[PDB]
């Protein structure tokens, strides 16, 4: 945009968004078997719900502000949050594509308040779309899924699974962020070799390991955890990997992740000339945020008995509540970046490199982050626990 | 003339190129970068050839591989040169002989018509040093200021008869220029246990590539006229390809190149190298010409005493400039992970004109 209440601005909100991001990851991770891959965008989640908060009141509002940690932005009122999001968004959605598919669908004569409509449209770029859930749920589901697959250029198709929508749904929320980007320092396909990945428990399996030597921001911190930042073409988006000393389990790294120690690691990285080895991997993960969030304190927005949602009116039957909330994420990373494999081979001539150069061999499970650096905003988060094919 | 005893010529020449390289390579150490122009050396000696005779003429015909294609060779070399000097590829040839000696007419007439070589009088007999200093000055002008010292110091003395000189100079712009904005400095740790600073260039584009046998990468960067080209040979992360380099090999590699897209990283550097042609040439077979009691050289007014060579190359963002001379001195006292191969070839006539080894680019 660039030009009911509870209680630079971009730096404050990025911090809030990061604390939620860590906590939601730690919970989601806690819920899972270690050999499972995780990948999700906290920013679409915090953004989708900050857009939804626009219509809530009384206690619903009060806890949205609290679950997503926006209440950490001291001396600010809930309305102020949407200005901060307006700023953050302007900047974010200016060889790095960031496409945000985000929407609130609903209809059984659900009329959104004029201003809800307008601020969602202005600050979040969302449309609050009337969809006939009542008479034709299957076409409604199909329609939603088609809208997302259009926004995400064909990747992320089955957002809304099947049964989750039917002639009883009121409002459903769907969000994702799509990123397509090329590596700053591409790997050459001629040095992609099958090697052994050593799983969280036990199994050795074959991943296609990529290799390159280059200058990257790296540091080896406490308990031998190596942090490494690889960048995309155009130095504002980077991928940060975290690989623990093989004695220490990643699981433990997850458990001790404060956003504060995450930052502390970033400040300890320096440009350094090293040898990189990391698998090519595809991670796709999608889910209903609803149970996860409920368990974290977001109860009232989903309860027909408790949802204070002034923003939306229905003729007579006012017990409007968020029936479901879905989120999917897809990452396919290879030698070129997060985009189409083209056979760009690489020839480096005239480089004699020091022995006793540090090696980075992510051949055992590691965390992944996709960080927007100027804004310091975590766009994606994950754990490549098994890239075997 | 006395004692006779195009692609064909290009082939002959190339066979000498590689064979000269290996003899020069094994006298050097792999830490050394080494640069020369085969074409210059074969030009200057195919010019000295018009004065030789009996066994010397034969030995010259046999190590500069003209034997593979006597008098007609010089017709062919001017034809070759006619198809070759016309974006800056230029040559110059010149004889500097003693002011008092009366040089043979017909010798001088073949030299000018066939090679563009004029006889210029100098006083070797009495004012030797100003004469060698004069020759070096001609070379500088004809190589735009790059080959400056060719003739050493103590080579020309009171008894020097003729100094035959050749010059080639090239300057060309890249078909795809490397942009300077993203040229990166970085430490090159040379095997002499030290870190010297290098400056690498980066670009991405379609280039004729092929990773041939044993994983050796071969890359051909074209210059603007698409006729002169730079070929790089990089080993799979050494001396090996040098010891296996024939004109055959080079052809086969260049034959299986594919137009593919790559990211190229190559250092911005300048390399200069100079050396006496003497021993290598002799034990390649050319013994008689340097050896006083055997050198059958009638046609000129006589033994060759020592030949000297020097060359220059500089690769940069916009293109590269290279230069070389061979100076054959007739009766003057004789004296004197890292590396990749570089070839600057003219494709239509397969003329290797410059050839080298780049090691240190600091």
């Amino acid at each position: 945009i660039c030009t009911c209440i509870y209680r630079r601005r971009v730096w404050e909100l990025s911090k809030a968004n990061s604390r939620f991001a860590t906590t939601f990851y730690q919970h989601l991770a806690d819920s899972k078997n270690d050999n499972d891959n995780i990948f999700l965008s906290p920013l679409s989640i915090s953004t989708a719900f900050a857009m939804t908060k626009l219509g809530a009141c009384n206690d619903t509002l009060q806890q949205l502000m609290e679950v997503f940690k926006f209440d950490t932005i001291s001396e600010k009122t809930s309305d102020q949050i949407h200005f901060f999001f307006a700023k953050l968004n302007c900047r974010l959605y200016r060889s790095s594509k960031l496409v945000s598919a985000n929407r609130l669908f609903g209809d059984k004569s659900l009329t959104f308040n004029e201003t809800y409509q307008d601020i969602s449209e202005l600050v979040y770029g969302a449309k609050l779309q009337p969809l006939d859930f009542k008479e034709n749920a299957e076409q409604s589901r199909a329609a939603i899924n088609k809208w997302v697959s259009n926004k995400t250029e064909g990747r992320i198709t089955d957002v809304i699974p099947s049964e989750a929508i039917n002639e009883l749904t009121v409002l459903v929320l769907v969000n994702t962020i799509y990123f397509k980007g090329l590596w700053k320092s591409k790997f050459s396909p001629e040095n992609t070799r099958k090697e052994l990945f050593y799983k969280a428990d036990g199994e050795s399996c074959s991943a296609s390991m990529m290799y390159q030597e280059g200058k990257f921001r790296y540091r080896r911190v406490a308990e031998g955890t190596q942090v490494l930042e690889l960048p995309f073409k155009g130095d504002d988006i980077t991928m940060v990997l975290i690989l623990p000393k093989p004695e220490k389990s990643l699981a433990k790294v997850e458990k001790e992740l404060t956003p504060e120690v995450l930052q502390e690691w970033l400040d300890e990285l320096e440009e350094m000339m090293l040898v990189v080895h990391m698998p090519r991997f595809r991670i796709e993960d999608g889910f209903s945020l609803k149970e996860q969030l409920q368990d974290m304190g977001l109860v009232d927005l989903f309860s027909p008995e408790k949802s204070k949602l002034p923003g939306i009116v229905a003729e007579g039957r006012d017990d409007l509540y968020v029936s479901d909330a879905f989120h999917k994420a897809f990452l396919e990373v290879n030698e070129e970046g997060s985009e189409a494999a083209a056979s760009t081979a690489v020839v480096i001539a005239g480089r004699s490199l020091n022995p006793n150069r540090v090696t980075f061999k992510a051949n055992r499970p590691f965390l992944v982050f996709i960080r927007e650096v100027p804004l310091n905003t975590i766009i994606f988060m994950g754990r490549v626990a098994n890239p075997c094919v």
